Formats: structure tokens, sequence, C-alpha cells
């Protein structure tokens, strides 16, 4: 922890909001999603009212105050802004909730961080194709040219699209997300085009039409799962452990930050196994020229949301099969002496590494933990002593990376202020520093003692 370094905590609109149809609120792909049951959701759970934080967001601002946060990450609601998803229909109740949430967060001197997008696109948007059509490029740029003019007079810190890596393959590859068909091998890839343009694109609107005025800075977060060799020095696994990275990672960032292009590997190998079945072209979508030019240093700082590490190792497509994207011969698993907790293996060494990788690939660049923290289920929690160990180490690896290996940290966002809708796992898995209590009407907010511990790490 050095210069004026910014602690917070993150939410997320959806997973925290609830008001679903509340006040003009147009349906998002969640509410049609968590409507349709099957067994998609735990329990068939939904985000009808979740924290109930559009109701009760003064109870947000006490844990806030009571944390101490220098900073805020939330996330806003697209349909609750504009319900049909475009500039058409304004929903001024959805404005004076967030200008109420920065005006609030100013008084008390915490910085927001405003994500534009949170896995929560418009109903109406996935109607016309979601991220799959490029007429979203347009959408997005205007939505997000709606979020600066409206909330940039004060807000300075932005993250476009949250996990455009996770969504594209949540949404469109393993149809885990809604719209949740399938696609696998195609529409991760199909989607990651488009997400990568309209976050470009929503860039240059604010690099040419709010930056000078509002003097704020913008990216989008990724995620990165931290990549180790099953087995080292056995040296295919080596390669494998690199590519996977640079698959999940570097499919986003290399153009982004660095000359605007997909990574070399992953057009080759994709192209290459696209000859495969007799796909007339490659998988992955090429960028043109013109569009490489648009796409580069799109991004004033880096942001990664990291939870994990596994391990790696190489998996020839001896007979090529459809892409899940690990079809890029590769198979990953958890060392069998870590600890777990659903998906996420506590192994906090992960981010040092994952950090001086950042500083080595990108330039030494500015970067912000936008994401990270530990999850407990239902029952196990308040004295959470366990968990707070797990938080305990992480910081001090993060320690390590700004000392030993000089990487331009300056944010550490936790994730979770709440416990919330975790998407699929509904309320079975709760990653909040404060616990919330879904059974009554109220949506109290108690402290782990996580929250009454991260308190005094901000020194
Ligand atoms: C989640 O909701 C779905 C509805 O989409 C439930 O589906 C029902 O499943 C039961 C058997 O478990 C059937 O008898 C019903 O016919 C199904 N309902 C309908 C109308 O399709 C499902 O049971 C729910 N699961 C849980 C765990 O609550």
């Amino acid at each position: 922890f050095p210069a004026g370094f910014g602690w917070a905590a993150a939410t997320a609109a959806y997973q925290v909001e609830g008001g679903w149809d509340a006040d003009g609120k147009g349906p998002c792909v969640w509410d049609t999603f968590t409507h349709q049951g099957g067994e998609r959701v735990f329990k068939n759970q939904t985000g009808d009212v979740a924290c109930g934080s559009y109701t009760l967001w003064e109870e947000d601002l006490k844990c806030i105050k009571q944390l101490g946060l220098t900073h805020y990450r939330f996330s806003l609601s697209w349909s609750r802004l504009l319900p049909d998803g475009t500039t058409g229909f304004i929903n001024q109740k959805g404005i004076d909730y967030y200008n109420k949430i920065i005006d609030d967060l100013l008084k008390n001197g915490v910085t927001p961080i405003v994500t534009l997008y949170h896995f929560d696109l418009p109903q109406t948007l996935e109607d016309q194709g979601g991220w799959l059509s490029e007429a979203i490029i347009e959408s997005f740029d205007k939505y997000a040219q709606f979020c600066f003019s409206t909330f940039g007079d004060r807000v300075k810190q932005w993250i476009t699209i949250n996990e455009a890596n996770v969504l594209s393959v949540m949404s469109y590859d393993l149809g885990m997300f809604p719209p949740g068909i399938p696609h696998f091998g195609t529409g991760g890839y199909q989607a990651a085009h488009n997400l990568i343009k309209a976050h470009a694109r929503s860039w240059h609107s604010y690099d040419s039409l709010f930056r000078k005025k509002q003097k704020g800075m913008v990216s989008l977060s990724l995620f990165a799962v931290w990549l180790e060799p099953a087995d080292p020095n056995s040296v295919s696994d080596q390669e494998a452990a690199k590519r996977a990275i640079t698959f999940h990672l570097d499919l986003f960032a290399k153009p982004i930050f660095i000359d605007g292009d997909y990574p070399e590997v992953v057009k080759s190998q994709i192209a290459s196994m696209s000859q495969k079945q007799g796909y007339p072209s490659s998988r992955l979508p090429e960028f043109t020229e013109e569009e490489k030019k648009m796409i580069k240093g799109t991004a004033d700082f880096f942001a990664v949301q990291y939870y994990t590490t596994r391990l790696i190792k190489y998996q020839e497509n001896k007979k090529g099969e459809l892409g899940i994207l690990q079809d890029a011969e590769i198979e990953f698993f958890p060392d069998p002496s870590w600890i777990n907790v659903d998906w996420i293996y506590v192994v906090p060494w992960g981010v040092c590494k994952l950090l001086k990788y950042i500083k080595d690939t990108y330039n030494n660049p500015v970067i912000y933990i936008t994401e990270n923290g530990f999850p407990q289920s239902d029952p196990a929690p308040l004295d959470d002593t366990q968990r707070w160990e797990y938080f305990r180490q992480t910081f001090q690896e993060l320690f390590k990376a700004i000392q030993l290996d000089k990487v331009n940290l300056q944010v550490y966002c936790a994730w979770s202020l709440l416990d919330n809708f975790e998407w699929n796992q509904g309320y079975s898995s709760r990653f909040g520093l404060f616990h919330v209590d879904f059974e009554d009407p109220a949506r109290p907010r108690v402290p782990y003692t996580s929250a009454k511990e991260y308190a005094k790490i901000i020194r």
C-alpha cells in the first residue's frame, strides 16, 4: 500500500438492485432468463429484489462509510436508464437514482468507479442479435455517450465493459448466461469481436467528446485466471499454459492495449482448425486495417479481475473437435492440495505473478484490481476467519508486487460490498464483506469479520 492508494468494494446492478420493473425500467436479459425457470439458476432464484439496493441505497452508503472506502465500484443499469436500449426513451427515475449514489459518494469523499455494462443487456437489444450483431457496436456507443454526458461532470473513472471475456464465453460460447444457447467454438469469438469494437468506439467517444471537459479515465475490465504448467519443465505444458493465457486474456488486451489486432497464436490456431470441419472461414473474425487503427491504445489503465489460478497441460486436438476454445489444445485443473469453494481455488500467489505478467506484457501500465474476492456457501459466516486469512495472503502478495516487482497498482477493489445474486449460483454463494438476509423484506446488512478487518487495512 503506497501513494494515496485506492481501496474499494464493487457491486453490480442486477446482482444487488432489485426493482427490475420499477419506475419505468425495461426488462434486461436476466429478467427474461431467471423468469424462464428450468434449473438454470439455483432453486430458480431471480434478482427481482436481490439486495433491494434500488430502494435501500443509504444502507449501502452506511456500509461504504463504515468500511471507509476511498472508492466504490458500481454498475449502471442499461435498461433502467434506457428501457428499450436507445436514447429514444429516457427514464428520469433511473437518472435521479444513479445521480444520488454519485452525489452521496462525493459528499462523503469516496471516489465512484462506474461500470456501464455488467452482463446485463436490455432484452430489446438481445432480440436484435445481442453481441452477435455488429448493430450492437452503435447501440453501446450511444448508451456510453449518454452515460458520459449524464454522469461525467462528476464521475472520472469508468469501466465500459465488465469482463467481456467472461461475458462472450458465458453468454454466447458456453450458453450458461442468457441468451443461453450453447454455440461451442463460434459464439465467443463472434461476441468478442463486437465487444472489442464497441469498447473501442466508446473509448473514442470519450476521448473526442468528454475528455477535454471531464478529464476522466476509461477502460474495460478483464478476467484473468493465472495459469501454471501442470508439470513444470515438461516443455509442451510450458507453452500450452502461455497459449491459454493469450487465449483468455490477450485475445482482448493485445488489440486494445497494443497493435490493435488479436494475438498471432490465436489467429493461426483457430484458422488452421477451422479448415477442420470445413468452415468457409476462420471462426476468429478479422479486424480490418481501418479497425486496427481505431482499436489500438484504446484504454487509459489496465483493469483485471482476479480470483484463481489453474494448472494446464497440453492436449493435442487429435481428431479436430469443436472450439470450446479449449480445443486450442489445452485442459485445465487444480493442483490437488488447494482449498476451493466452488470454482475459486485459493491461490493468492497467482495475482503477483499475474501482476508482473501485465507489467511485462503491457509496458508498465497503471493497473486496478477492479474485482478480487472469495465466497462462502450458505451458512458459514459472520466470524469468517477462514476467508479473511485468504484475503490477508492476497494483500501480502499485492505488497510484494508493488515493492519487489515495482508494478504500478493503484486500486484494489474487493468483490463485494454485499452478498448478492451470483448469477447461476443465486444466493447460494456469498462474496459480500457484508452479510445480507434475503428472507426478511428489509434486507439487513451486517458486517463480516472481514468487513471490520478490511477497514483496518485501509490504514
Ligand atoms: C424450477 O422451476 C421449474 C419451472 O420452469 C420447475 O420445473 C418443474 O419441474 C417439476 C419436477 O421437478 C415438474 O413436475 C414441473 O412440471 C415443472 N414445471 C413446469 C411448469 O414446467 C422446477 O421444478 C424448479 N426447480 C426447483 C429446484 O425449484
